RNA sequence: GGCAUCGUGCCUCGCAUUGCACUCCGCGGGGCGAUAAGUCCUGAAAAGGGAUGUC
């Protein structure tokens, strides 16, 4: 869908703890780019999902491209982008 | 430290969940101030932290 800084990646693993998917999320995408903040919540509504914010988009383009349906603690990421700015991001625009 | 109450969030099990958030809580059982986390609180920020009542 449209290009965006904040990827969207579902399909995670839901026993990982939070703290470890998150900074699992920071080591691994870090490649791709200077990460302004990685969100994930267990809840109900929000649990399996992160979003990823990328400082630049060609960054998470690239990720995006790079990184979909790579395994991931048994599971195939999904990746899309986001479909809505991060409050971090649209706070700057 | 103990009682009792409330804010905040974390871990764990069964069942359920593929879910687009930053305005944030699946149901049921268990364990929690703890250099964790926090959406709550202090502070102008760096940062730091449960709070109230009670013996
Ligand atoms: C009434 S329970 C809180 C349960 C929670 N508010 C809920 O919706 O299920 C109070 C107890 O939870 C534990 N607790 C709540 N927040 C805590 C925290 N941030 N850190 C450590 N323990 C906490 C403490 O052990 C306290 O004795």
């Amino acid at each position: 869908t449209r290009p965006n800084h904040t990827i969207y990646i579902n399909n995670l693993n839901e026993k990982i703890k939070k703290d470890e998917l998150k900074k699992s999320l920071h080591a691994i995408f870090s490649r791709f780019g200077q990460i302004l903040d990685i969100l994930v919540k267990r809840s109900l509504k929000m649990r399996g999902q992160a979003f990823v914010i990328f400082k630049e988009v060609s960054s998470a383009t690239n990720a995006l491209r790079s990184m979909q349906g790579f395994p991931f603690y048994d599971k195939p990421m999904r990746i899309q982008y986001a479909k809505t700015d991060s409050d971090i991001i649209a706070k700057m625009a």
